[PDB]
DNA sequence: CCTAGCCCACAATATTAAGGCCATCCCC
DNA sequence: GGGATGGCCTTAATATTGTGGGCTAGGT
């Protein structure tokens, strides 16, 4: 039906666990609180979400701005499944300590202890740590947030679980693109190379070695990168794009409005396996692809 | 009244999708 | 060594997580 590690990968790529505890005299602490699993993607990919839709048999996919749905589970009852799913299929990137704090503060929601100002303490500690942390709304109001504050989880990275969780992870957050160069020495003054990437935070240093790793890349050291900010890696190696990178994703594919990129990929890929853009023909081909991928 | 169900829609910054150009390879 | 690819480094414009807000129903 749907492979649940493509769903932990995808999730691990493109959801988000957040706790909103906004103002709202109407309550009888000054506070609603709002638990919120949400993947949003483009009106395009309504019908991936509800694909995953009918997977979890919960949720609702809603209008989420000009032109993009988000998929929500909003309710406790429902969110048990969501919850389950990735107990049974952990989240393998530094989400997961997000995931974990959302996990406690489930707990007191499910406890109606969020209804009491000891329970709304705990969320503010415990909202402290996750994601954007506290807006300022919630810094004047809870001017102690500090010593409330909980330690983030700490996260050591146990490895890819399964292929599945690639082709989930790279739907969402890996880049097929053409880049195109000028090249002095060469006949047409133009030149073209294919590029596989994935671009994360600093902090998944150990993924993105591991990544590497999987594909069987590591060779040599290098075409990783740690900027302060990125961790990076990007294959433009013809070969290792031809025999590591698309026998991969053939087998384990990509899903969602990426695959009519990869597809144009292989597209490029087939015609400088031939030749073909050493010619002025072929090379507007592919500008004329690239023009339309990604875009 | 006091709550959650359900829905639409913004924010700012991490991400996505590239682009420049030196080093290096190899068929000839 | 002409003619081509490999790889390190850089970056803009805005999708991407993450969030904010309000209408509604139902129990008590
Ligand atoms: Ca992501
Ligand atoms: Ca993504």
């Amino acid at each position: 039906s749907f492979n649940p590690w493509f769903l932990t990968g995808f999730s691990d790529a493109e959801c988000s666990f957040s706790i909103l505890i906004q103002a709202n005299s109407k309550y009888s602490t000054g506070w609603r609180i709002k638990p919120v699993f949400a993947i949003g993607l483009h009106k395009k990919d309504n019908e991936l979400l509800k694909r995953i839709q009918s997977y979890l048999g919960v949720g609702k996919i809603h209008i989420h701005g000009k032109d993009s749905i988000q998929f929500r589970i909003d309710s406790p009852k429902e969110l048990e499944v969501i919850i389950n799913h990735f107990e049974n299929y952990p989240l393998v990137t530094a989400k997961q300590a997000d995931y974990t704090l959302f996990k406690k503060a489930l707990d007191v929601i499910k406890n109606k202890e969020h209804l009491s100002q000891k329970g709304l303490l705990k969320l503010v500690g415990i909202k402290a740590s996750l994601n954007l942390g506290l807006n300022g709304s919630l810094k004047e109001a809870f001017p102690n947030w500090e010593e409330l504050q909980i330690d983030r989880p700490s996260y050591v990275n146990k490895g890819i679980p399964d292929p599945n969780w690639i082709s989930g992870f790279a739907s969402g957050d890996s880049s097929f693109n053409v880049k195109i160069s000028n090249s002095p020495t060469s006949l047409l003054n133009k030149r073209v190379q294919l590029r596989f990437g994935i671009g994360l935070n600093i902090r998944e240093k150990a993924l993105i070695q591991y990544l590497v790793a999987y594909f069987d890349l590591s060779d040599n050291l290098k075409n990783i990168y740690f900027d302060l900010n990125s961790a990076r890696f990007e294959v433009v190696k013809f070969s290792d794009i031809t025999d590591k990178i698309i026998p991969f994703f053939d087998k384990y594919s990509i899903q969602g409005k990426k695959s009519q990129d990869y597809q144009n990929f292989k597209e490029v890929a087939d015609i400088i396996k031939s030749k073909n853009h050493l010619t002025s023909e072929g090379f507007q081909e592919i500008l004329d692809i690239k023009a339309s991928m990604n875009k």
